[PDB]
Protein backbone atom coordinates (compact mmCIF):
# COMPACT_ATOMS: atom_id res chain seq x y z
CA UNK A 1 0.00 0.00 0.00
CA UNK A 2 1.39 3.31 -1.18
CA UNK A 3 2.57 6.20 1.40
CA UNK A 4 -0.63 7.74 1.81
CA UNK A 5 -3.40 5.22 1.38
CA UNK A 6 -4.42 3.05 4.99
CA UNK A 7 -4.13 4.34 7.97
CA UNK A 8 -3.81 1.97 10.89
CA UNK A 9 -7.33 0.01 11.41
CA UNK A 10 -7.85 2.11 14.81
CA UNK A 11 -9.34 5.19 15.55
CA UNK A 12 -7.75 8.55 14.34
CA UNK A 13 -6.38 10.07 17.17
CA UNK A 14 -6.32 7.06 19.16
CA UNK A 15 -2.99 5.11 20.69
CA UNK A 16 -3.74 1.33 20.42
CA UNK A 17 -0.79 -1.22 20.18
CA UNK A 18 0.87 -2.91 17.38
CA UNK A 19 2.73 -5.79 17.66
CA UNK A 20 5.46 -7.08 14.89
CA UNK A 21 4.33 -8.28 11.61
CA UNK A 22 3.55 -11.96 10.58
CA UNK A 23 2.12 -14.40 7.89
CA UNK A 24 -1.91 -14.65 8.58
CA UNK A 25 -1.46 -18.10 10.00
CA UNK A 26 1.70 -17.32 12.45
CA UNK A 27 4.29 -19.62 11.24
CA UNK A 28 6.92 -18.73 8.23
CA UNK A 29 8.41 -15.47 6.99
CA UNK A 30 6.84 -14.98 3.83
CA UNK A 31 4.14 -13.27 2.59
CA UNK A 32 4.23 -11.47 6.41
CA UNK A 33 0.97 -9.86 5.54
CA UNK A 34 -0.75 -9.62 9.06
CA UNK A 35 -0.49 -7.67 12.40
CA UNK A 36 -2.16 -7.62 15.72
CA UNK A 37 -3.53 -4.87 17.43
CA UNK A 38 -5.32 -4.19 20.40
CA UNK A 39 -6.24 -1.07 23.03
CA UNK A 40 -6.36 -3.50 26.24
CA UNK A 41 -7.88 -5.61 28.43
CA UNK A 42 -8.18 -9.72 28.28
CA UNK A 43 -10.63 -11.97 27.88
CA UNK A 44 -14.01 -11.13 29.90
CA UNK A 45 -13.16 -7.32 29.49
CA UNK A 46 -15.48 -4.71 27.84
CA UNK A 47 -14.56 -4.19 24.24
CA UNK A 48 -17.78 -2.38 23.43
CA UNK A 49 -16.17 1.05 23.23
CA UNK A 50 -12.81 -0.47 21.58
CA UNK A 51 -13.58 0.62 17.46
CA UNK A 52 -11.66 -1.56 15.05
CA UNK A 53 -11.57 1.16 12.34
CA UNK A 54 -11.17 0.86 8.32
CA UNK A 55 -8.32 1.74 6.85
CA UNK A 56 -9.45 3.30 4.08
CA UNK A 57 -13.14 3.39 2.45
CA UNK A 58 -13.96 0.92 0.21
CA UNK A 59 -16.65 -1.77 0.00
CA UNK A 60 -17.84 -3.97 3.28
CA UNK A 61 -17.81 -7.67 2.98
CA UNK A 62 -18.98 -9.56 5.91
CA UNK A 63 -17.11 -12.97 5.84
CA UNK A 64 -18.78 -14.09 9.39
CA UNK A 65 -19.73 -12.34 12.78
CA UNK A 66 -15.69 -12.49 13.68
CA UNK A 67 -14.28 -11.50 10.23
CA UNK A 68 -14.69 -8.95 7.93
CA UNK A 69 -13.08 -7.32 4.97
CA UNK A 70 -12.69 -3.69 2.85
CA UNK A 71 -12.20 -3.74 -0.33
CA UNK A 72 -10.54 -0.49 -1.51
CA UNK A 73 -9.21 0.96 -4.75
CA UNK A 74 -6.43 -0.56 -6.46
CA UNK A 75 -7.04 -4.26 -6.05
CA UNK A 76 -6.02 -3.37 -2.35
CA UNK A 77 -7.99 -4.64 0.76
CA UNK A 78 -7.35 -5.07 3.83
CA UNK A 79 -8.99 -7.41 5.90
CA UNK A 80 -9.77 -7.64 10.20
CA UNK A 81 -10.43 -10.92 12.13
CA UNK A 82 -11.02 -11.67 15.87
CA UNK A 83 -14.23 -9.37 15.67
CA UNK A 84 -17.40 -8.83 17.37
CA UNK A 85 -20.58 -6.51 17.11
CA UNK A 86 -19.52 -5.99 13.58
CA UNK A 87 -21.27 -2.62 12.07
CA UNK A 88 -21.93 -3.33 8.10
CA UNK A 89 -23.01 -5.98 5.87
CA UNK A 90 -21.91 -7.21 3.04
CA UNK A 91 -22.05 -4.21 0.19
CA UNK A 92 -21.84 -1.06 2.55
CA UNK A 93 -19.93 1.39 1.64
CA UNK A 94 -17.51 2.06 4.68
CA UNK A 95 -15.27 5.17 4.97
CA UNK A 96 -11.44 6.00 6.06
CA UNK A 97 -11.76 5.47 10.10
CA UNK A 98 -15.45 4.03 10.02
CA UNK A 99 -15.82 2.05 13.17
CA UNK A 100 -16.52 -1.29 11.98
CA UNK A 101 -16.21 -3.73 15.05
CA UNK A 102 -14.98 -4.20 18.40
CA UNK A 103 -12.33 -7.11 19.22
CA UNK A 104 -14.18 -9.91 20.13
CA UNK A 105 -13.80 -10.32 23.86
CA UNK A 106 -14.46 -14.07 24.32
CA UNK A 107 -11.75 -16.45 22.48
CA UNK A 108 -14.79 -18.55 21.41
CA UNK A 109 -16.07 -15.72 19.18
CA UNK A 110 -12.48 -14.59 18.45
CA UNK A 111 -11.61 -17.67 17.15
CA UNK A 112 -15.71 -18.39 15.31
CA UNK A 113 -13.33 -19.43 12.22
CA UNK A 114 -10.73 -21.41 14.10
CA UNK A 115 -6.94 -20.07 14.59
CA UNK A 116 -5.26 -19.00 18.23
CA UNK A 117 -5.47 -16.28 20.23
CA UNK A 118 -4.66 -15.07 23.72
CA UNK A 119 -6.32 -12.33 23.99
CA UNK A 120 -8.63 -9.69 22.70
CA UNK A 121 -7.05 -7.76 19.57
CA UNK A 122 -7.73 -7.56 15.73
CA UNK A 123 -5.59 -9.65 13.45
CA UNK A 124 -5.29 -7.61 10.32
CA UNK A 125 -3.75 -8.28 7.08
CA UNK A 126 -3.27 -6.07 3.54
CA UNK A 127 -4.43 -8.00 0.37
CA UNK A 128 -3.69 -7.58 -2.98
CA UNK A 129 -5.57 -8.46 -5.96
CA UNK A 130 -6.76 -11.27 -3.12
CA UNK A 131 -3.95 -12.75 -2.37
CA UNK A 132 -1.91 -11.88 1.34
CA UNK A 133 0.63 -9.50 0.80
CA UNK A 134 4.20 -9.03 2.30
CA UNK A 135 4.20 -6.11 4.33
CA UNK A 136 8.36 -5.14 4.02
CA UNK A 137 8.09 -1.51 2.10
CA UNK A 138 4.25 -1.14 2.61
CA UNK A 139 2.69 2.67 4.49
CA UNK A 140 0.44 2.86 7.15
CA UNK A 141 -0.54 5.97 8.29
CA UNK A 142 2.32 7.30 6.68
CA UNK A 143 4.97 4.81 8.48
CA UNK A 144 6.94 2.45 6.12
CA UNK A 145 6.61 -1.11 7.44
CA UNK A 146 10.21 -2.87 7.07
CA UNK A 147 9.50 -6.24 8.32
CA UNK A 148 12.27 -9.25 7.11
CA UNK A 149 12.35 -11.31 10.05
CA UNK A 150 10.25 -14.64 11.17
CA UNK A 151 6.65 -14.07 12.05
CA UNK A 152 6.04 -12.32 14.98
CA UNK A 153 9.76 -10.31 15.50
CA UNK A 154 9.76 -7.36 17.27
CA UNK A 155 13.54 -6.85 16.86
CA UNK A 156 13.70 -3.41 16.20
CA UNK A 157 16.48 -3.85 13.31
CA UNK A 158 13.97 -6.28 11.18
CA UNK A 159 10.78 -5.00 12.33
CA UNK A 160 10.45 -1.11 12.99
CA UNK A 161 8.36 1.62 11.01
CA UNK A 162 10.34 4.75 9.54
CA UNK A 163 8.71 8.34 9.06
CA UNK A 164 10.31 11.30 8.48
CA UNK A 165 13.81 9.02 8.59
CA UNK A 166 13.36 7.98 12.06
CA UNK A 167 12.49 4.81 13.26
CA UNK A 168 10.27 3.19 15.69
CA UNK A 169 9.78 -0.42 17.49
CA UNK A 170 6.88 -2.25 18.37
CA UNK A 171 4.31 -0.81 20.63
CA UNK A 172 1.57 1.97 20.95
CA UNK A 173 1.38 4.10 17.87
CA UNK A 174 -1.19 7.23 17.93
CA UNK A 175 -3.36 7.23 14.96
CA UNK A 176 -2.76 10.31 12.52
CA UNK A 177 -4.60 8.88 9.88
CA UNK A 178 -3.35 8.25 6.65
CA UNK A 179 -0.76 10.97 6.32
CL1 LIG B 1 -24.91 -2.11 6.23
ZN1 LIG C 1 -2.26 -12.00 13.97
Amino acid sequence: SPNGLLQFPFPRGARWHVGGAHTNTGSGNYPMSSLDMSLGGGWGSNQSGTWVSASAAGSFKRHSSCFAEVVHSGGWSTTYYHLMNIQYNTGANVSMNTAIANPANTQAQALCNGGSSTGPHEHWSLKQNGSFYHLNGTYLSGYRITATGSSYDTNCSRFYLTKNGQNYCYGYYTNPGPN
